């Protein structure tokens, strides 16, 4: 059994050679990438004289067909002039090459979680988490024009790569999940680590979830772990619970998923089932965060720019992109004029 006249294998994975030479054009040198969509390959462009990533959509229409979604938002959000556009990923071109729709995107350096695995997952300064949560601001802030208001829908340290290793400028990449405001056409989204408590409780949801991730990963660029790191949707909403508390009963009595992880008692009011955590909201991102015993660890104790001032303001930013209402969770824009971010 051959497939696509031997280019590509089983898995509709089109077969990646270093050294191949695609139109004359792209010089394919090794996979940087792979996942359900497909593979990504480091190549180089002798046209622009410069190294590219191409994101080769294996050849599926399923496939295909969200690879177009993609490349609709991506387009769309090259077309408008702010310089905000900066904190994407720049999709180059797309073109279809042996029944493969091909992305070309700027090559960019390492992600967040590759930096969390370099400190071997003991986190980086409060300074440099707050040169990526200024530019994740601005991207969201991006994102929530109305003309886009595009949800990324799997924000996480994978998905935010550094444009140069020797700078601390960030683009967010990997659209390839995301759709536009509009009916809660899916419903388990987002990676489970950066899940909003709207997505576990199976209500409505809009830009807001991305800021939710977004309070998750600043917390993990600075301790080295996930925030929540749970095993299954009843983990994860309890891991929520034991840093937060019980949410607010006006979320729950309108939350489809609501007994999933909570039973309404004869009162009105919402404990956990039981089935091993911290009773609500004992767990308090004040002692996570080591505010007054000198960050993280104490890893952080005597170095510049992580003074117990410094931790207040990074902690009430966390817990204002962690409220669980989120029609009143902080919106970019807002978050942009905190306290945190005054130099
Ligand atoms: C490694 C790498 C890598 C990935 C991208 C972009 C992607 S990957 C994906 S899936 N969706 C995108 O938009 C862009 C540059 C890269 O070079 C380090």
């Amino acid at each position: 059994k051959v497939y696509n006249d031997g280019y590509d294998d089983d898995n509709y994975d089109y077969i990646v050679k270093n050294g191949e030479k695609w139109m004359d054009r792209y010089e394919i040198d090794s996979l940087i990438g792979k996942g359900s969509f497909g593979q990504v390959v480091k190549a180089y462009d002798r046209v622009e004289q410069e190294w590219v990533a191409i994101k080769i959509i294996k050849n599926k229409k399923a496939f295909l067909n969200q690879a177009q979604i993609e490349v609709r938002l991506l387009e769309l959000m090259n077309k408008h002039d702010t310089e905000m556009k900066y904190y994407i990923v720049h999709l180059k071109r797309h073109f279809m090459f042996r029944n493969h729709l091909c992305l070309v995107f700027e090559m960019l350096s390492y992600n967040l979680y590759d930096l969390l695995r370099n400190t071997n997952f003991r986190g980086v300064s409060l300074n440099l988490t707050r040169k990526f949560a200024q530019q994740m601001c601005t991207a969201l802030l991006f994102l929530a024009t109305p003309e886009l208001s595009i949800i990324h829908c799997d924000l996480k340290p994978e998905n935010i790569l550094l444009c140069n290793p020797k700078r601390s400028a960030i683009k967010i990449v990997d659209f390839g999940s995301s759709c536009q405001l509009g009916q809660r056409i899916y419903q388990y989204i987002q990676s489970r680590f950066y899940r909003s408590p709207e997505v576990l409780l199976g209500m409505p949801y809009d830009l807001a979830i991305d800021m939710w991730s977004l309070g998750c990963i600043l917390v993990e660029m600075h301790t080295g772990e996930p925030l929540f790191s749970g095993a299954n949707e009843v983990d994860q909403m309890n891991k929520i619970v034991e840093v937060l508390g019980i949410p607010p009963a006006h979320i729950l009595d309108q939350a489809p998923k609501a007994r999933k992880f909570f039973e309404k008692l004869p009162d009105g009011t919402w404990n956990l089932k039981k089935t091993e955590y911290k009773p609500p909201g004992t767990r308090k991102l004040h002692n996570i965060l080591g505010v007054e015993t000198g960050g993280p660890g104490g890893r952080r104790a005597g170095e510049s720019g992580h003074t117990v001032a410094d931790y207040l303001k990074f902690k009430d930013l966390i817990l204002r992109m962690l409220d669980y209402d989120p029609k009143t969770r902080i919106q970019p824009y807002y978050a942009l004029q905190h306290s945190f971010f005054k130099k």
